[PDB]
């Protein structure tokens, strides 16, 4: 499934089973997934949020909140849920749509809020990050790296 991951989007995915094993939990969610997202924090899913008037740190505290921390526990594998499976599977199905032949960070994003049901579309759409504004400014950050490049 991660054939396709650029170098970045990978450290995302990593970054998401470091940020459980912090909090102390014995699951991979889609709220880890976003706080391995946020963690990254220099790519077009973070330029995203931001341009659209979302902070890194807002959207980290939020869903700390609701996710607690578990016990101390000794490190080792831990388990992705379903949902947050079907976050990457939706990741493939975003970049599909848009005709891009990589797996970026700005598609995990997409693939966050598209899943809905879990704790980071929860927080995503509360803070006003709708999917289809948010793939409408995927796409106009990608335009304008076009243009300035174009320029260069």
């Amino acid at each position: 499934m991660f054939e396709r991951f650029t170098d970045r989007a990978r450290r995302v995915v990593v970054l998401a089973q470091e940020e459980a094993r912090m909090l102390n939990h014995n699951y991979i969610g889609t709220e880890h997934i976003l706080l391995g997202l946020i963690h990254e924090g220099e790519g077009v899913a973070a330029k995203s949020l931001e341009s659209l008037g979302i902070s890194l740190e807002g959207v980290r505290s939020q869903v700390e909140e609701i996710i607690g921390q578990g016990q101390q526990a000794p490190s080792g594998h831990i388990p992705f849920t379903p949902r947050a499976k079907k976050v990457l599977e939706l990741s493939l199905r975003e970049a599909l749509q848009l005709g891009h032949n990589y797996i970026g960070t700005e598609h995990i994003l997409l693939g966050l809020i598209r899943e809905g049901e879990g704790v980071a579309a929860q927080v995503l759409v509360k803070l006003g990050a709708e999917l289809t504004r948010v793939r409408q400014q995927v796409i106009q950050l990608l335009s304008g790296y076009k243009l300035a490049a174009a320029l260069e």
